[PDB]
């Protein structure tokens, strides 16, 4: 039983637009912040790589559907490129080529028995909106609503699973470094919090929009995808446990407390620690933006499920480190990783499968067991089809998730592997491989070929169980 998926549980795979599509300026698509980063700052990216072509999924979407069908995916999670649909960011111009493209992909999926799950925003802001300041400028919340309306109107008759945002914990960091994630602006501890504030407002507007203009007719569900690492106390002390709670609140709670609790608002520890630190440094005003009571009420409850992106764990101990000002310094935890944990091809990613079960329990207890859809989980290597490390990563994480479901009563409702295929891995270029399908980036045809992990995941999806040879 503990090795069998619930009957209604949805299994599949996931991608993101800039990581896979290419066709960066084709047929009316406008420029986004990742076009800008990779064109103007190739020094920020391994190999000076760009997403100009990537997997060429703009042209090769039918091949993506073919491999999803081979895999036996029930669901495909992909994102929509804002600037492909609204090239100027604002809703004055709708690019028919972009509408057609996503319709073509959606229709192909459905014709092959695969359900579309659509992320509206996976990091590719139109440059015209970044030029207003991007996420730190609250005007983007209404622009986001208008973008979502175009998506619901054009696609919502066939799409019933939506994510407003993917991982704003990461994308807010594009406002906390001059050399990092797009748009690579150095306002740590100030602009990243403003970005988070706008994203939360935007998410809430999009959910209310769905309620008001689309839900009765379309009958779908709207969530948000949040990334969170497990944070294990470095020792069993109460002080180290406090530091790990700080970590959860400063990383997951920053977004989930306003939306998924009955109280709403930011977590108290977030408000209080930033208030105190801001005062001690001489600011008249806290660096953390505030919600009014009316805004708290508007934002809380804006969810039909919680999307979780899970990859790894950290150790946390009591203390403070990092630069002043910064979210890490404000968070009041000293973070490390254990040298004993198996490694990947990504410095930040260690294999800690039991951390997945711990995190799912933390979420269950904090948010009153919301329906959780695992929107990303996966592993990097540098290449190869006999990807034993990735196979082990998937079988262990799936076993831990099944224990969370069956032993711990966590309401996990679906799981999409990150990623369907090797793709443009942001600042790492093509150097880190996360796919279950390999892609030859030197071959203009970009063939997709199954790794061992794709074969094992197909076996899992077909049998609806963990095969005996991978059981404890
Ligand atoms: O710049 S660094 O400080 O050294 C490392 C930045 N983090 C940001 C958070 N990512 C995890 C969640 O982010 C996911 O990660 C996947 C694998 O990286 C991506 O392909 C997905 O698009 C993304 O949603 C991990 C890398
Ligand atoms: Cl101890
Ligand atoms: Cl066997
Ligand atoms: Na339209």
């Amino acid at each position: 039983t503990v090795y069998t998926f619930p009957d209604e549980f949805k299994l599949g795979a996931a991608t993101a637009s800039y990581q896979i599509e290419g066709a960066w300026d084709e047929n009316g698509k406008g420029p986004n912040i990742w076009d800008t980063l990779t064109h103007e700052h190739p020094d920020y990216v391994v190999d000076g790589a760009t997403g100009d072509i990537a997997d060429d999924s703009y042209h090769l979407y039918k091949e993506d559907v073919k491999i999803l069908k081979e895999l036996g995916a029930q669901v495909y999670r992909f994102s929509i490129s804002w600037a492909r649909v609204l090239p100027e960011g604002h809703d004055n111009i709708v690019n028919q080529d972009g509408i057609d493209y996503y319709n073509n992909l959606i229709n192909e999926l459905l014709a092959n028995g695969i359900e579309p799950m659509v992320t509206m925003y996976h990091w590719d802001l139109p440059q015209a909106l970044q030029d207003l300041g991007g996420w730190p400028n609250l005007v983007l919340a209404k622009y986001s609503e208008n973008y979502a309306r175009v998506l619901f109107k054009n696609f919502g008759d066939r799409v019933k699973l939506w994510l407003t945002f993917n991982d704003p914990l990461t994308f807010m960091d594009g406002y906390a470094s001059e050399i990092g994630m797009a748009p690579s602006i150095n306002t740590p501890g100030i602009g990243d919090y403003l970005a988070a504030h706008t994203v939360i407002h935007a998410h809430a507007r999009i959910y209310h929009l769905y309620d008001q203009e689309f839900r009765a007719e379309q009958g779908g569900k709207v969530g948000i995808s949040l990334n969170i690492n497990w944070c294990e106390p470095a020792t069993n002390s109460a002080e180290d446990r406090a530091s790990c709670e700080n970590y959860q609140q400063f990383n997951l709670g920053l977004y989930a407390h306003p939306i998924f609790t009955e109280e709403g608002d930011y977590p108290a520890v977030l408000k209080d620690r930033v208030s105190r630190n801001s005062a001690d440094e001489g600011y008249t005003d806290s660096r953390l933006p505030q919600f009014t009571a009316e805004e708290v009420e508007y934002i809380r409850g804006t969810h039909d499920f919680l999307g979780i992106n899970f990859y790894t764990a950290l150790l946390g101990k009591s203390g403070v480190e990092g630069y002043e000002p910064s979210r890490y310094r404000d968070s009041g935890v000293i973070l490390t990783q254990d040298a004993a944990w198996p490694i990947s091809a990504s410095s930040w990613l260690k294999v800690v499968p039991w951390g997945f079960r711990k995190e799912l329990n933390w979420i269950k207890n904090e948010y009153n067991n919301p329906p959780v859809f695992i929107t990303e989980n996966g592993f990097s290597d540098y290449g190869g089809l006999n990807d034993t490390g990735r196979v082990h990563y998937y079988t262990e994480h799936l076993k831990e998730m099944l224990k969370a479901i069956h032993e711990d009563g966590v309401n996990v409702i679906g799981y999409t592997a990150w990623s369907l295929m090797d793709n443009f891995e942001w600042l790492r270029g093509y150097s880190e491989k996360f796919g279950i399908y390999a892609v030859d980036f030197e071959d203009p045809a970009r063939p997709r070929i199954p790794k061992e992990s794709a074969k094992v995941l197909a076996e899992i999806m077909n049998t609806r169980k963990i095969p005996e040879r991978f059981r404890d």
